[PDB]
């Protein structure tokens, strides 16, 4: 029963809360589905308060709290939470304000920041200083650490590959509360496990990440498809390398849009106006389609002069080589910080509504792109059809080339494989177990299918499927892994891997 006079310290200063108050903010997610109360909070005002907790737990025997480190609590199915642990209010990091969290290097090659760090500051101090990440996340409010514990995707992965791929070295704090810093070239065992290593090794509480110079606007444009084959093949071969070097689109997504909710999902786009949409509208009827797909890309560009009329002759001549319906192009024009925040503007929309602090059943998954047409005629087409869909069906290629198998991060086996986001919101109880359901069918359909899919946001409560998730010669890695960085198996135990 002891306690290290550190770990006594941090109550003392009333950073290690246990009132019902911060115990209560800790015990729900994003997911808004499941729930966990944890023991006590810890916000932390430096790295020290951090070594202070873990080294406590390593010394300590029978030490029985679980930690967690709660980014901004994006998770679905309680991963950030410590039932009857404790949950690092990871935030409390960068409260202060000397020293900075986020530095750009004097060299503009690289920016330090603190794995507390929300990707909306990072742009902000980048961009401060003529430079950005290449690779994102569609939604800019979710931590540092947190997407790197992840993969971190958008639609810049297929060319610069996720955000664990542009990670030069980290600052983590091991489960035996050991500052170590990693990278390729200094301990890299350990920063292979932590990139997507969903917070079971040890905290990251510094992130180099890969810059490049900061252009200035996006061109944004959306192509329109009622044949799944045809849209496809074109997201392909806008993402192909061509004979290491990649084609102009500086990102690529996709998204499938069900023929029973057609006007309002379309209009529910931000992008689309009421003429766009009626337009698409008539073109699904005379083709009969059950489903149309959006192929979504932008082109990044300078302040330049000439620029424009540059971008408007490259756009051109890459919407030649491909095949949406004739007269079916849509563009915008807007500045690249406004392109990469997009989703902000949903956020506060759908919150005032009450329609963003509700259960999120959603679906994320990696398909092997030989299996992507089986899963549209039977998902897309078959599943989903006669719903009403409330919310996103996100669809893209993926290089597998842009990823590093040796870290955490599970992925097909296939070089070509498509992220399947299906981010359904509930509208009511009923709503939420049909949805919950319907999520069990797809993964059923696509298991007897011999689909080999892998999860990605997603947590399993079975040993059986963990081993599935990584591979069974994977799985022994992560193992050797958590015996060597947590054996004490204490960290983020809403995984449910080792708890
Ligand atoms: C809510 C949401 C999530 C989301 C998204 C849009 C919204 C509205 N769009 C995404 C996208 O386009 N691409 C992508 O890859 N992911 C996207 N997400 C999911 C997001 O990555 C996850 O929610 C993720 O967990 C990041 O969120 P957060 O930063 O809020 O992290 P957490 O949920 O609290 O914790 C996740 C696990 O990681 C461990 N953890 C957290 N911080 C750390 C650090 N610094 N070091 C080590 N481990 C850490 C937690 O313990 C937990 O197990
Ligand atoms: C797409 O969905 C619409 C409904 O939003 C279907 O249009 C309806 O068709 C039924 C039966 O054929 C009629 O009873 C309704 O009067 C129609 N309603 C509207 C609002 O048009 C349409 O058939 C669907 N198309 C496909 C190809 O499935
Ligand atoms: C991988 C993942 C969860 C992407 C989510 N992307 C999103 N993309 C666009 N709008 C959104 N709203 C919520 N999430 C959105
Ligand atoms: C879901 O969110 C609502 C609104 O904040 C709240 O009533 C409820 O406790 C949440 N449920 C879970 C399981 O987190
Ligand atoms: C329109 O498509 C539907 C459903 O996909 C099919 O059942 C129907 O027979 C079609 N109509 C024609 C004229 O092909």
């Amino acid at each position: 029963r002891p306690w290290p006079a550190s770990l006594a310290a941090l109550a003392l200063d009333g950073k290690l809360r246990t009132d019902s108050n911060a115990t209560a903010a800790a015990s729900t997610d994003f997911g808004n589905i499941t729930s966990a109360l944890p023991a006590a909070v810890l916000y932390p005002s430096s790295t020290a308060d951090l070594v202070a907790l873990l080294s406590a737990a390593n010394s300590t025997p029978g030490w029985p709290y679980t930690i967690a480190f709660r980014g901004r609590g994006h998770s679905l199915m309680g991963q950030a939470f410590a039932p009857g642990g404790v949950v690092v209010n990871m935030a409390s990091l960068g409260d202060a304000a000397a020293p900075p969290r986020i530095n750009v290097s004097a060299d503009g090659r690289y920016v330090d920041a603190g794995g507390e760090q929300v990707w909306i500051d990072v742009l902000r101090a980048s961009l401060a200083r003529g430079v950005a990440p290449r690779s994102w996340t569609d939604y800019l409010y979710l931590t540092v650490g947190g997407t790197l514990s992840n993969a971190g995707i958008s639609g810049q992965a297929f060319r610069h590959g996720p955000q664990i791929s542009n990670v030069l070295e980290m600052d983590v704090i091991t489960g035996h509360g050991e500052m170590v810093t990693c990278s390729k070239q200094l301990n890299a065992d350990l920063f292979d496990a932590v990139l997507g290593g969903l917070g079971q090794f040890g905290v990251i509480t510094r992130a180099r990440i890969a810059v490049e110079p900061a252009p200035a606007r996006a061109r944004w444009v959306r192509l329109v498809y009622t044949d799944f084959a045809a849209f496809s093949a074109d997201q392909e071969r806008l993402t192909a390398p061509r004979p290491a070097s990649f084609g102009p689109m500086s990102y690529v997504e996709g998204s499938v849009f069900v023929n029973q909710s057609l006007a309002t999902d379309l209009a529910n786009t931000g992008f689309f106006t009421d003429a766009d949409v009626a337009r698409i509208v008539a073109l699904a009827g005379e083709r009969n389609a059950t489903t149309v797909y959006s192929i979504e890309a932008t082109l990044n560009y300078d302040n330049a002069t000439a620029a424009a009329a540059a971008v408007d002759q490259e756009l051109a001549s890459v919407l030649g080589t491909l095949s949406y319906v004739e007269g079916f192009a849509f563009q915008r024009d807007v500045a690249y910080a406004a392109f990469l925040d997009r989703v902000h503007g949903e956020e506060v929309a759908l919150n005032k509504l009450g329609l963003w602090r509700v259960p999120h059943p959603w679906l994320n998954m990696f398909v092997p792109r030989s299996r992507i047409a089986d899963f549209d005629r039977g998902v897309f087409k078959g599943i989903l059809q006669g719903t009403d869909i409330v919310g996103q069906l996100i669809v893209y290629p993926l290089n597998k080339s842009m990823w590093d198998d040796g870290m955490s991060a599970a992925t097909p086996s296939e070089d070509v494989f498509y992220a399947v986001s299906l981010l359904f919101s509930s509208v009511a109880p009923n709503d939420l177990a049909r949805l919950q359901e319907q999520n069990r069918r797809i993964l059923r359909f696509c298991d007897l299918a011999g689909i080999q899919y892998k999860t990605y946001l997603a947590r399993h409560t079975d040993r059986s499927d963990w081993v599935r998730h990584f591979g069974a010669a994977k799985w022994n890695r992560f193992v050797e892994m958590k015996n060597k960085y947590d054996p004490k198996r204490l960290l983020s135990p809403g995984q449910d891997i080792f708890n």
